[PDB]
DNA sequence: TGAGGTAGTAGGTTGT
DNA sequence: TACTACCTCG
DNA sequence: ACAACC
């Protein structure tokens, strides 16, 4: 096609040595249980036993591979698993060679490199070694944590019978003190602590006055005695009593809690720039290389291609979103906004009417000025305030306030959504040389009250595109969807997520939203789509469009389908020269990288995955699509998100819905970025 | 609540 | 998934 | 348990 250069890059894998012909013939196992695995059962059981049996070894079918000769295994034993006994036996079959061509045999070749890798590195010294990670030096170092630098790395064989491992350089943050000692240092309290006894975390709230030895536990216990008679405290002391909260406030004592360190509880920047992580990639690289006897390591190089640059317009041509605030919008309705203050203060800032002034000035369109003179605590009477507004026309309504905490944000956010407006948060003291935040409020606040500030020129397969997430931070979470129809991207709108148990969203509620997204662009255009672009945050679950893509297929609305996926993309660096944006490295079939945004002082970029999993359209086309969405997002003054808009968008979307409730969407305009 | 991504920290679902 | 620190403003 | 994502 039409690239603007063919370059070369490397991944972060490595070539390694050929599997020798002990290593494609593993030692063979059948498993024998006694009782029988359940249904739910089995397979976790058959990897239970394969750890179980040491050595280099793992499950291959119903049975078992080793790369260890089974006079070094346990063949026979006993399991515990739910509350259960298995007991467990392993018979020897001798060995079966192994063909890396086929993909299935490849897969248990590479479970065993995987695992070799693992047995390796925890036979070395002096080293931390946690799972696939290795953490060899000390990268900073304070009272009572350090933190420690290292890489994650994994193992597995490619098609040829060779070793492959990837690298990726990383941190870890140590604390090496109980919640005793570290509050005995001056040091704040932890957000979140775990025990000294095990892996459990809990949320620390807030320290008691009681005395462990006297406060009651349910079922007739004192704190003290109960950690006692469990051999808690034989090596250690109790402490004071944290209040510890559950996944209700539970009694727990400081001198059984370890503190859980994360950036807030501590100038450490564990982000590298691209050049750095290259270099210490490599460094760790050939260490693993030649401390496992796994030969010189070979960087694998891979095709890109750099992608067209996006040409996002105004009211004309802009290099960022913020730049349509002096040069007009892409499409300005007459709007209305109005302003609440919460800091007592009395109307609009003086840059920020000029500002928006501008902005409708340059657009053409004209614009009103509200001030909502009523405040929440007046209660209901603040509703009807919100009501008479909304009737007198305004669209959405910036908020000049003190930081609110999160419960008062949401509130405020909700009550505003229910009488169908849209807020925009601008915090005070707030100074007219902090353009970049007052700057992106403004954008904020005009996507919500649904005014397009940019598009795309170009020219693209798919005139309407959309995105599907799911999100919530509970036991249920909400699907969505969010769309940018016409092919310039120049309508952006939400539709009514749903409530489900998971990640997969059901087939009818994927249709169903989908066919909302198609009547916006009806609506919009007079017409059904040519093609449709649906893109999947993640991974695509088993059958999860299939509905969708029957019934699109019978509107004849051609589509394509493509998997979003924001890791297991790895690393990408320049073979020559400068790292850029728009990079496009195809892997296999319908599988490909998408560099989609960098900057230098922002760290490594971590390439999108993406995979084709239905439709004809060629993968760069797709890549051109996608890159250019990334663009689309009017609410970044400065800085594009890596997603494409209506990916970002739709993530955004469920977000919200999982914070605030469904329940306050139903008088707000889908034109109205809402969530933003 | 200014935004973005890269970093860290905790956890979860899908599915063999 | 979703939180916060950092750094800077296509 | 484990993998590959969230
Ligand atoms: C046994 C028991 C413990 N607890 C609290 C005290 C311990 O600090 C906390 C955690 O105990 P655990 O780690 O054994 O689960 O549970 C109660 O609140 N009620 C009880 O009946
Ligand atoms: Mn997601
Ligand atoms: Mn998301
Ligand atoms: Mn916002």
């Amino acid at each position: 096609m039409n690239h603007l250069g063919k370059t070369e890059v490397f991944l972060n894998r490595f070539a390694l040595r050929p599997l020798n012909p002990e290593e494609l013939r593993p030692w063979r196992l059948e498993v024998v249980l006694d009782p029988p695995p359940g249904r739910e059962e089995v397979y976790p059981l058959l990897a239970q036993v394969a750890r179980r049996a040491g050595g280099v070894t793992v499950r291959m079918g119903d049975g078992l591979a080793s790369w260890s000769p089974p006079e070094v295994l346990v063949l026979e034993g006993t399991l515990a698993r739910m509350g259960q006994t298995y007991a467990y036996r392993l018979y020897p079959k001798g060995r079966r060679p192994l063909d890396p061509k086929d993909p299935g045999e490849r897969s248990v070749l590479s479970a065993l490199a995987r695992r070799l890798l693992q047995e390796r590195l925890r036979r070395l010294e002096g080293v931390w070694v946690e799972g696939l990670a290795v953490y060899r030096r000390e990268h900073a170092r304070g009272p009572g944590w350090r933190v420690l630098g290292g890489a994650v790395l994994d193992l597995w064989v490619s098609d040829s019978g060779a070793f492959l491992l990837e690298v990726d350089p990383a941190y870890r943050i140590l604390c090496e003190m109980s919640l005793e000692a570290w509050l005995a240092q001056g040091h704040p309290l932890p957000k979140r602590v775990r025990n000294a006894y095990d892996r459990r975390t809990w949320e620390l709230l807030r320290l008691g006055e009681e005395d462990p030895k006297e406060l009651p536990l349910p079922g007739g216990l004192s704190l003290l005695d109960y950690h006692a008679s469990k051999g808690r405290l034989q090596g250690r002391e109790g402490g004071r009593v944290a209040w510890v909260a559950d996944p209700k406030p539970i009694p727990h004592l400081t001198g059984l809690l370890v503190p859980v360190l994360t950036l807030e509880d501590l100038s450490l920047a564990l982000s590298l720039p691209w050049e750095e992580r290259r270099r210490r990639t490599r460094e760790i690289a050939s260490w693993i290389g030649r401390r496992l006897g796994l030969g010189t390591p070979e960087a694998v190089r891979a095709q890109a291609y750099r992608l067209s640059i996006p040409k996002l317009m105004g009211r004309r041509a802009v290099s960022k979103p913020a730049d349509a605030l002096r040069v007009g919008f892409y499409r300005a309705q007459e709007t209305a906004l109005a302003l609440l203050r919460l800091d007592g203060a009395q109307g609009w800032p003086e840059f920020l009417r000029r500002a928006l002034l501008r902005a409708f000035g340059a657009s053409g369109a004209s614009l009103r000025l509200h001030t909502l003179h009523a405040h929440p605590s007046q209660g209901l009477a603040f509703r009807e305030a919100l009501r008479k507004a909304k009737e007198e026309g305004v669209q959405a309504v910036l908020v000049l306030t003190p930081p609110m905490a999160w419960e008062d944000r949401n509130r405020l956010k909700a009550l505003l959504l229910r009488e169908g407006l849209p807020s925009q948060i601008l915090n005070v003291p707030l100074r007219e040389e902090e353009r970049h935040r007052w700057e992106n409020a403004l954008l904020g606040l005009l996507a919500k009250a649904g005014l397009q500030v940019v598009a795309l020129s170009g020219a693209y397969p798919a005139e309407l595109a959309v995105g599907f997430d799911a999100g919530g931070r509970e036991s249920f979470r909400f699907g969505g969807a969010a769309c940018a129809v016409g092919g310039d991207g120049g309508h952006l709108l939400w539709t009514l997520p749903e409530a489900q148990a998971g990640e997969r969203i059901p087939q009818e509620v994927v249709w169903d939203l989908l066919e909302e997204t198609l009547w916006a662009f009806r609506r919009k255009a007079g017409r059904l789509p040519s093609r449709v672009l649906l893109l999947r945050d993640g991974r695509v679950p088993q059958d999860e469009f299939a509905l969708a893509l029957e019934a699109l297929a019978r509107e004849g609305i051609a589509y394509d389908l493509v998997s979003v996926r924001k890791s297991g993309g790895g690393r990408v660096y320049p073979v020559q020269g400068r790292l850029a944006d728009g990079l496009y490295v195809p892997l296999e079939d319908k599988t490909f990288l998408l560099l989609t945004v960098h900057r230098d002082f922002r760290g490594t970029p971590r390439p999108l995955k993406l995979v084709h999993e239905a439709g004809d359209t060629p993968l760069e086309a797709l890549a051109h699509q996608i890159f250019h969405l990334t663009r689309l997002y009017p609410a970044s003054g400065f800085a594009f998100p890596r997603l494409p808009a209506p990916l970002h968008l739709a993530d955004r979307l469920v977000k919200e819905v999982g914070r605030l409730g469904i329940r306050h969407l139903k008088e707000v305009d889908r034109e109205k970025l809402f969530f933003v």
